[PDB]
């Protein structure tokens, strides 16, 4: 393909770099396209970075729900996506270029609608989790948004900030924190 | 002295220009110092800028060091450097040079090393506040290791993927996150 073998060679050099030290030089050189191309479908570059992070949270989002069958109880669900969280190769492999992303885009207006835009698929899966739990009776949480909002970060945070460290080093980790975590919530 | 010269005006340098843009050469003679002084004491560039992060940290533990007193107990020392960690960061001016520099270095062991011991640094305020809770029975706690590393890395995560958000509401989703938190403990 064309408009999806660029997607794929970007991807593969916002991870491996960062996201400025990927130029769109660099990923016509590798993906072969006149630098018109790459502005059709994507207006900037801001846009192809943008629509790279739609396309990984939806396979990660998609990827828990064929997952998710494994976790009976809503309280088994939340350990689950916080241990797979660590090792997918979906989206969260690109929260550095996003840090960075952000730190130079964050002077325009375009910018907090779209990175807004994700943050509700991103807490989405907690916002069930957490509904679903309430209606359930594993819990009671009274302001689900907040809590899905807190859940996620926190997990993004344990996942993004120990990347270097034994991966079961990580998951130990992470599972007390979801430990801690609901025994917080009742 | 020189050295204390060089280190400042690079600090300055790297908070204008930012880590990459910023030479040795202009470290050089803005310091009135010599390439070979420079190699001297940190050997390059990447190796100052880790120095100038360890005179950071230390800022930072004495600053913390002033700051907790005004906090009687442990649970409140906790909610504290929880919401200072929040709010300085928004106006941390090397902030903008640090993730220019980490989401581009911690590939390197040399330096990603280096990293991890300033990141233990920070780290071990959480490990202080956890102890220190135990021998008042403020709760207890068996892996303080490891409780504090998941509280760090689940602040950070907070602090640094929520940008998006009005700053009262970060701040009140930070204390909601502080309140999980000590209560997962009991
Ligand atoms: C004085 C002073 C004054 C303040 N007002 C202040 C305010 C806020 C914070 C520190 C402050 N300090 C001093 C602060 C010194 C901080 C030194 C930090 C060194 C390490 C960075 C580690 N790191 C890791 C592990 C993993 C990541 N994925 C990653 C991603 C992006 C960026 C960094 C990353």
């Amino acid at each position: 393909n064309l408009k999806d073998k660029i997607l794929g060679v970007a991807k593969e050099l916002f991870i491996k770099n960062g996201y400025n030290a990927t130029t769109t030089g660099e990923i016509v050189k590798l993906s072969e396209s006149s630098k018109g191309n790459l502005y059709y479908h994507f207006k900037t570059k801001e846009n192809l970075f943008l629509e790279i992070l739609n396309i990984e949270e939806s396979k990660w989002q998609e990827q828990w729900k064929k997952e998710q069958i494994k976790a009976k109880t809503n309280r088994e669900k939340f350990y689950l996506y916080n241990e797979l969280s660590l090792t997918t190769e979906y989206y969260y492999p690109l929260q550095n270029a996003i840090i960075e992303f952000y730190t130079e885009y964050y002077k325009t207006n375009s910018i907090n609608e779209k990175m807004n835009k994700l943050e509700n698929k991103y807490i989405d899966a907690y916002h069930v989790i957490f509904k679903e739990g309430n209606l359930n009776g594993e819990w009671s949480i009274n302001d689900v948004n907040a809590v899905s909002k807190i859940a996620a970060n926190a997990v993004n945070g344990i996942v993004t900030f120990t990347h270097e460290q034994n991966i079961n080093e990580r998951i130990k980790l992470m599972n007390k924190f979801s430990q801690i975590f609901l025994n917080g919530l009742s």
